[PDB]
């Protein structure tokens, strides 16, 4: 079985601890370190843990929980010297068995079984975009660890040694990396790795942004998925792209179709773009979010799609066949990639099963466009707060029941607090306008 | 005449200089210094000057003003050298006709229009303002003291300059009523007697010259922000109005429940039904809804009610030539001119029209639910400075009292605040999220 | 085939990672970073990447290009780890279709023109650049020493990182002629044998990538700027050329005077034809005419000559198969894909129009006086980079050989550069009028 590879591998790599991970409903890694004479029992009836201290799972009064690990995720850490490490990805269970409704991880493998049902398995081949920052008295920083642009080299790049050092410690992870590169900001990035399925790739996802900030810390800097950390600098954001498959075969490609392009594509694409808005409180759930995501500036905040145009919302690459995908270009990545590719597959899922037309292709350059042409064009556009997101979030009834109402409960629940703390600041920016005037 | 007396007072207390004062659309003190022997032609045929750059003004094309004094508004500025004066002035074309954009002349424009019913406005403001330190000459936002409300020395560290603004507002012909220490740290309030619209408006325009050129010279920075600092209170201009008819008070009926007559009711119920578009005047910055935020001690639930002190519109017990209501949502920043205007108007569209205003609620309505507010239908106020401005667009009554290029002008500069407001990455976003993301 | 082996020096070098380099209008080396994994994928059907972000490339709305790598350019970096290889690539549209925005496509192009003719266009370019010294991480324009030409040790404190860069460069194919410490302080020239244009140009890209890198290791900055410093010498990019016919040097006639064939003069009479627009690309920074300065000992004057260093072009004594034109007028910043193919098409347009050269001047030219260059009617190359564009913008048959997209890029970069250039008030002009007006 799986689990006999599994003690194959720590006696010969003689590993002796086993980190059990997790993620709250925010994104963030949890763990917790036992030693590998428990690993046995950690694979059996699981390790018990009390979850009301993690943000969005239980109550004081009913916090029993159980770690449940995911065994085809198990691997060893590579940056471990004698005395090995091993981590696994674990789902949350009760103690009666039961699936904890407001895991994360198990909320996206809900829909993926239901769009399983209908013979679609859905894959995601994400663009991380992420800052490198330097450390001043071991505190991070927003400082850019270099000067550069977009697709620079060294000596402008100064990166180039610890981007090396992550792409070889993802493969050795098992990884499939595609393209590391210098992104338009100072201090910019992007990793692109192969897609795979919706939970492979998120754990990839967790996994990548765990080596980067890891490796980062080594070298005395600070990685960061904040999406916008530098005032008047490009902010970086996780391109997701997204195709599905059904019976083997691309089913967003159709030769005999114009362009190219199944109507399961056009349907997917009418679904995702009809649920937008509700969908943005997931992939841009930060109040930082959203000064990337700020109207009537070069983001993609305008809800449209269209071909190889890089100034709408969904865009459809060139690339056919079994390369037939479509790049929504709204998320960042401070997301929580289960429930982003959760809430994706479940609207796009609602287009193909219901048959929503999408609208108009808009071929121009959306960025350029005036507020009146905007208008004559029906473009809308995306939330401009948090607050203004999480009330959209509300409203969607396919979302909430697609994520369950433990976790949207959680998701609203984060998101009004950090929202009812920031509207009474005071910043800086005030002061700079008034203070010398009035 | 009053220009003989003007240069009578020049020859006494040697008066050399005096300086034209006036306002942009935001309220910020405009003047130019002449020399004495140039006060013939000002208080004549007027000052020309450019007018392309003052906010809100008049466009690089068509920019020749004239400057037109006041006489009335003639004061000596009681820190001499080489005495200097002081005249406010309403901005006028070089025809004659008058700007409509000069904030001044709107107000005038809205009385005028009170007077061809009779009425006309009286206004007192509570004026909340902040001292701060200077550091390298350039002003801050620390408190020049840690004490509070109604603090005496050693807590109150600003005794001596308080009592140095009041001597100066005294020798400017203001009647000062009271002067205190206020809740926040270095936070303090100057209370002045009541007047008309126009003349209050003027006063406003000078006790924050007053007090920010004597907080120079003592090494402060006094300022009229909305809310500078934050978890202390903000500065309010509580604003208590009145209407007169006949010489008499028309709030004050003495036949009637609680001796308030149905002018005051109607006037209310005016001001009220336009309260969430006249909040983009009486509340004009982005950093004014830092202190009118929902859900916390600040008069943003639109109601009305007695000597409650958690309305917004509040009726204290005075009665006679006293009775008045007491608007708490504008704040120190506001240009007087069109925050009077505005508030003119629409009472007057509420006695116009005979308005009912909604049940008074005399309970303390911070210490309400959100599902006890629903049940009394308590509305809330604009909570940004967007949301106002979409609020004023929409008041026709409003932009029409003010004025197409008065409106326009508050709205452009507004929506640049704005604009810039809500891109920027604050510091509070890399404490929440730079360590964790 | 090419790539065979490609991956059996993959698996003995153990290479696991390949940079896919490219330029663009500007010249300024960009690359992607793949694992070996997808070099499979890249000498197939190509990368696809985004040509928005790239300057003077493609537009938003139609944005997706293809990397396609040329075989003949896998070089293994010889600054292991883990080891690294790069990929010079020409870029391509999705449809397979060449762009003609690729500066590397644009000498393609204007080489299979002089291919049809049966020439090939060789060029050696000499290469000086200086090395500065770090500050906080941060480059400088500090010489590394203040040594001059042909310096030696201690007086030339950059022998080990010369003798770096020339083993590096001959582990990459390079034959390297000669190293030395040039006139200014810190400036140093690295000399490599010549080649046709388009593998000239490799060489130069690789080059300044190999220079600026191993500077960067040594704590250093080395830079290909034209005039870093005042009152020093200046970069300067000269360039030798020739034409190659049925094999044999086209330049070279023994029967002919000085053994000069008339397809020489013809080229050298096109190249001064259009001297004045070809600057723009061989000289495209504002800083260029910090060095090309009229009235100083610097290639300005229009004129050829012999071995006399002073004018624009010169013809060295090598007869045979090593006959060759020196144009001196270039500097380091240029793109050498598109510099060569400015002079390419301009030579060609001399040879194939038969343009006779004026005279040659064997004189001192930097000793003529203003009067003694009108009587030999030598002119002058453009004196700013605003001048240089709109002598480019009239020239039809650069704009045309290069292509109306390059052409229009360079313009745009180059006006950008010149409206923040002409605006700004340099510390030049403080000391200058500060202290007196
Ligand atoms: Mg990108
Ligand atoms: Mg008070
Ligand atoms: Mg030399």
């Amino acid at each position: 079985s799986k689990e006999d590879e599994i003690f194959r591998i720590v006696e010969e790599k003689n590993v002796r601890f086993v980190r059990l991970q997790f993620v709250d409903v925010q994104g963030i890694p949890k763990n917790v370190a036992i030693p590998v004479g428990q690993l046995e029992k950690a694979l059996g009836p699981g390790i018990h843990f009390d979850g009301s201290s993690i943000e969005g799972f239980v109550r004081i009064e009913e916090s029993d929980m159980v770690l449940r690990p995911d065994p085809d995720t198990f691997r060893v850490l590579p940056w471990s010297g004698n005395t090995a490490e091993a981590r696994l990805i674990c789902d949350i269970e009760l103690p009666d068995g039961k699936p904890f409704m407001g895991c994360p991880r198990q909320v996206l493998k809900k829909n993926m079984e239901e769009a399983a049902k209908l013979g679609y398995v859905m894959n995601t081949g994400p663009e991380m975009e992420f800052f490198l920052f330097k450390r001043q008295d071991g505190m991070p920083t927003n400082i850019p660890q270099d000067r550069g642009g977009y697709f620079d080299l060294a000596p402008i790049d100064l990166a180039e040694e610890i981007k090396r050092e992550i792409v070889l410690v993802l493969e050795e992870m098992g990884f499939e990396v595609e393209a590391a590169h210098h992104e338009v900001a100072f201090g910019q990035h992007e990793i692109d790795f192969k897609y795979d399925n919706a939970l492979a790739t998120a754990d990839n996802v967790i996994t990548l942004k765990y080596v980067a900030k890891t490796l980062a810390l080594q070298h005395g800097l600070h990685a960061t998925f904040m999406p916008k950390p530098i005032f008047g600098v490009n902010g970086s954001g996780m391109h997701t792209n997204t195709s599905l498959f059904k019976d083997g075969k691309n089913a967003f490609y159709d030769p005999d179709a114009p362009d190219q392009i199944s109507d399961t594509l056009r349907y997917f694409v009418g679904g995702v773009l009809k649920h937008i808005r509700a969908i943005t409180a997931i992939t841009n759930p930060l109040v930082n979010s959203y000064k990337r995501l700020v109207p009537g500036y070069e983001a993609p905040v305008y809800i449209t799609w269209s071909g190889p145009n890089r100034s709408s919302l969904i865009r459809v690459p060139a690339p056919r066949g079994n390369s037939t995908r479509i790049e929504i270009r709204s998320p960042d990545p401070s997301c929580n990639p289960y429930l982003a590719f959760a809430a994706i597959l479940a609207a796009g899922l609602d287009g193909v099963k219901n048959k929503i037309e999408p609208p108009e292709r808009v071929e121009k350059n959306i960025y350029k466009l005036t507020e009146e042409e905007r208008e004559k064009l029906g473009i809308g556009m995306l939330p401009g707060t948090l607050k203004e997101a999480i009330e959209c979030f509300k409203e969607d009834e396919l979302l909430v029941s697609a994520l369950g109402e433990h976790v949207s409960q959680s998701i609203i629940n984060v998101a009004m607090a950090d929202w009812d703390s920031y509207r009474t600041q005071v910043h800086q920016w005030e002061l700079d306008r008034y203070l010398q005037t009035y």
